């Protein structure tokens, strides 16, 4: 599809079998979700955003299907304030931005 | 322009009579850029992201040329790291997110 951004670029993402909703963020180089329980193996890791540093379970590999487009990567999870899908996984369903 | 997300968006602007390198984001409501010696009257803001809040200044009807396409509207200038576009002038230059 074709998305303006009068509104914020929210959109239905399925991960680990749950349904959630997840921000389009071009501005994130990688994608961070809110807490939630993933299976499998995780790494601790730090990412910065404009208020400063956080700690983030670092999984990869992770499945995640974005508005029916497939995507398989790694998958931040902390205390972010947001869902936001970064530029890992929009790359892998072929997002791009045009103006 | 198509603009693929491989790297991050950056694309030059033009705001105060200074070129600069900022960011196409999406995920960005408002506009934000690194600390600048802007004239005019201000009001203060707080806006919040990864790692917490930062305190801004907001100045409101800024030109701000594109990759030549002109926009005005609110800009936030405060300690960011980087010079971010947000949706607010994102969508007068014709922005959009496909795939
Ligand atoms: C609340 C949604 C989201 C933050 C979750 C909003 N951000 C825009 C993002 O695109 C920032 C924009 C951003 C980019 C780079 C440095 C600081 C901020 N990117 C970001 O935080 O990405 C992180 C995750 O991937 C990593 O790559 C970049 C940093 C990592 S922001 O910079 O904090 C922000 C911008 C405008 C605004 O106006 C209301 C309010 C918040």
């Amino acid at each position: 599809p074709q998305i303006t951004l009068w509104k914020r670029p929210l959109v239905t993402i399925k991960i680990g079998g749950q349904l959630k909703e997840a921000l389009l963020d071009t501005g994130a180089d990688d994608t961070v979700l809110e807490e939630m329980n993933l299976p499998g193996r995780w790494k601790p890791k730090m990412i910065g955003g404009i208020g400063g540093f956080i700690k983030v379970r670092q999984y990869d590999q992770i499945l995640i299907e974005i508005c029916g487009h497939k995507a398989i990567g790694t998958v931040l999870v902390g205390p972010t304030p947001v869902n936001i899908i970064g530029r890992n996984l929009l790359t892998q369903i072929g997002c791009t931005l045009n103006f």
